[PDB]
């Protein structure tokens, strides 16, 4: 199991344009589009980020390349973020994984403002930091896949997604 692996399986894939749990129109492997209600405002973003025409709909390439693209861009984010970065530092390879996999569904300032979850973090107080990431919005709109995320960080296995 891999950073790719866990969030295909969170995210799922679809080569049209859906709504996303909050209502967002995205595509892919959990590729936001846009937060504007306008299917119209939607598409363009879409050909914008493909190169081409698409008229909503784009194939299972397209989507592996805008996947790629955008663990790259969570990673980078979380390398350049003053709050991130040492807890990334601080973790073991599975555990990167889960602060990685929360950068991409939430965005880092998303992240970056889980404050207390992130001292508990990098002090290793594994089990306190999943009681606290637990009392959030996050875990509350999205409880199974925020369950899995927070198994990984209590564990420091894959287990959560065996
Ligand atoms: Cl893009
Ligand atoms: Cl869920």
């Amino acid at each position: 199991m891999n950073i790719f692996e866990m969030l295909r399986i969170d995210e799922g894939l679809r080569l049209k344009i859906y709504k996303d749990t909050e209502g967002y129109y995205t595509i892919g492997i959990g590729h936001l589009l846009t937060k504007s209600p306008s299917l119209n405002a939607a598409k363009p973003e879409l050909d914008k980020a493909i190169g081409r025409n698409t008229n909503g709909v784009i194939t299972k390439d397209e989507a592996e390349k805008l996947f790629n693209q955008d663990v790259d861009a969570a990673v980078r984010g979380i390398l350049r973020n003053a709050k991130l970065k040492p807890v990334y530092d601080s973790l073991d390879a599975v555990r990167r994984a889960a602060l990685i996999n929360m950068v991409f569904q939430m965005g880092e300032t998303g992240v970056a403002g889980f404050t207390n979850s992130l001292r508990m973090l990098q002090q290793k107080r594994w089990d306190e930091a999943a009681v606290n990431l637990a009392k959030s919005r996050w875990y509350n709109q999205t409880p199974n896949r925020a369950k899995r995320v927070i198994t990984t960080f209590r564990t420091g296995t894959w287990d959560a997604y065996k």
